[PDB]
């Protein structure tokens, strides 16, 4: 009959944050981008659909308190265009500006603009005051447009070569339904987040699992995208630690029902040459692992772990060794045997090289020997059952 008519909050679009000046052990350290009486124009596409909206803005890694001069949100029209038509004042308790502390997040009001899934909507933010920005999603996969001024309502913003791939700390979007609805978070490295998909295309995995998703009729399972290019479980850099970032990222997405789990790669692969001091075993990997996967079901989550893809040839002697190997085939192994998960996504099945199961089937080889190409992203959506999903 009739849906009850209760309204909720659902994740519809997020991004993972990292802190732009942390550096490998050792390394000089690195300075943060800032603005200074700019706007930034980020687009992204919506997962979900609904009646409401909010914006969750960071300084999670900010050293000073930042000021948000200015947000507002509005559909887009490809490259920097917006439908002024949907333009929106974004709001914080009543107010168009909002400072957050350094280490603090902060959900906006909710915003009266109608969205349908699959469309790609603008936040645009207005820096009046020099601002430093280290709290970023470094590779967005999608182009950020910047300009001078509070350009935050314009058609479009007038620049040039003040384009980015980030996000600046824009973390999350989140919209509101009457319908029962399934958020998946896809947690992982650059494999998750869609390093070497097309940019401006939405061709990352998450983005493919969602087109199918949507083509089957299941418009309220909706995907969000929790990858961190360079992570890994048990260190920082590339981005805060699986293991210390499992509780922001999977378990407080508003509205998660499950999780398709795909990390360690990069923590067999550093300790070559990036972070010797940094040497991990498989066993420590999984350790970390099951603490995350335990505390997820203890929330009600269902839990899904990807198989590690196969990676010979990616920096032989430098990132692949045969260490590495070794390490990678253990925990395929726990992960495939595991009666503690709710399943396994066979990621490394779906992708190997049938002429050569350590290396990538060329086809889906982006060229170096570690990372997909679009192709191969296709793939990994085509390889998961979307009965799990349910
Ligand atoms: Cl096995
Ligand atoms: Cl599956
Ligand atoms: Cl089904």
């Amino acid at each position: 009959g009739l849906v009850p008519r209760g309204s909720h909050m659902y994740a519809s679009w997020t991004a993972s944050m990292s802190d732009a000046t942390q550096v490998l052990p050792g390394a000089a350290p690195a300075a943060s981008q800032s603005f200074n009486n700019q706007t930034v124009r980020h687009v992204l596409r919506l997962s979900l659909g609904g009646n409401t909206l909010r914006v969750k803005v960071s300084n999670l890694f900010g050293k000073s308190p930042i000021t948000f001069t200015a947000v507002r949100v509005a559909k887009s029209t490809g490259q920097s265009n917006i439908d002024v038509s949907t333009d929106k004042s974004v709001t914080f308790n009543g107010q168009a500006s909002v400072t957050l502390e350094a280490g603090t997040e902060l959900v906006s009001d909710a915003v009266n603009l109608e969205v349908a899934p699959l469309t790609n909507i603008a936040v645009s933010m207005y820096f009046s005051s020099p601002t430093a920005m280290p709290t970023v999603h470094a590779l967005g996969v999608q182009t950020a447009f910047i300009g001078a001024g509070n350009q935050t309502a314009a058609t479009s913003i007038s620049a040039a070569a003040d384009q980015s791939q980030s996000y600046y700390g824009l973390t999350a979007l989140e919209v509101s339904s009457i319908q029962k609805t399934n958020v998946v978070v896809t947690f992982g490295d650059s494999i998750t987040d869609g390093y070497k998909s097309t940019v401006d295309a939405s061709k990352r995995y998450p983005n493919q699992l969602d087109d199918r998703l949507k083509t089957a009729g299941f418009s309220r399972i909706g995907v969000v995208n929790q990858g961190i290019s360079g992570n890994r479980w048990l260190n920082d850099f590339s981005g805060p630690s699986g293991t210390s970032r499992f509780d922001r990222d999977v378990l407080n997405v508003t509205g998660i029902t499950h999780a398709i789990i795909l990390l360690g790669v990069n923590d067999l692969g550093f300790s070559a040459w990036l972070a010797p001091t940094q040497t991990v075993t498989a066993e420590q990997v999984i350790a970390a692992m099951t603490t995350a996967i335990v505390k997820a079901k203890a929330k009600g989550i269902k839990v899904f772990v990807g198989t590690i893809i196969p990676f010979k040839g990616a920096s032989m002697g430098y990132y692949y060794t045969d260490a590495a190997e070794a390490k990678r085939q253990t925990i395929n192994t726990f992960i495939r045997n595991s009666k503690e998960i709710d399943g396994v996504i066979d990621f490394a099945d779906a992708l190997k090289n049938p002429a050569d199961p350590l290396t990538i089937n060329p086809i889906y080889d982006s060229g170096d020997a570690l990372h997909p190409n679009d192709a191969g992203y296709e793939a990994m959506a085509a390889a998961i059952d979307l009965s799990k999903l349910q």
